[PDB]
């Protein structure tokens, strides 16, 4: 079971590296890692488990955050009432196309690797298309908008050594960009 002690914190050099492309097929160990990442998120969102193991609730996790500098991510976004929910373990995800129009969460973002909150909007693309492999090496192509697009951009940023706060405007941190979508 992964817990908070497995998550490296801001300042750890692994968070600023560029993660390596996975060879397919994955090793059994690489499969287990990705499954465990997802299982962390499942745990983090279960109120009784998260309290018992001291977990902060998360909807995404990238391998560099557990000190594994490989291009794998897990995203687990529960149904927000629309019937839309997202449960994906992706290998070698890439954004192949995106909107010009931006989107932001109105309170900013948080990260399990960053112990203290950082104020400011994180403008990302409102719409993205991702091509990736799944854990068995089969092909996935996702079309995402709004909150799930944001989450996946945040996770993919970790693979390139980028943190959310890198996107914050130090002069006008809370000023929305013109025509950006508030999510
Ligand atoms: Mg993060």
């Amino acid at each position: 079971m992964l817990t908070m002690k497995d998550i490296i914190r801001d300042g750890h050099p692994t968070l600023r590296q560029k993660a390596a492309e996975l060879e397919l097929p994955l090793t059994k160990e690489e499969k287990e890692t990705l499954i465990a990442m997802r299982e962390f998120l499942v745990n983090s969102q279960d109120e009784e488990i998260a309290k018992r193991y001291g977990l902060r609730s998360g909807v995404g996790l990238a391998a560099p955050q557990i000190n594994i500098s490989k291009r794998m991510i897990a995203v687990l976004i529960p149904d927000d009432g629309s019937g839309k929910s997202y449960d994906y373990m992706l290998v070698n995800p890439k954004i192949v196309s995106h909107s010009v129009q931006e989107a932001y969460l109105p309170t900013g973002e948080g990260c399990l690797s960053v112990d203290d909150n950082v104020a400011g909007l994180v403008h990302r693309h409102n719409r993205i298309t991702i091509k990736a492999k799944d854990i068995e090496g089969n092909d996935i192509q996702l079309r995402l908008k709004g909150y799930p697009a944001i989450v996946f951009q945040h996770e993919i940023d970790h693979l390139n050594g980028v943190m959310f706060y890198d996107h914050i405007d130090k002069n006008h941190p809370l000023q929305p960009h013109t025509d950006a979508v508030e999510v």
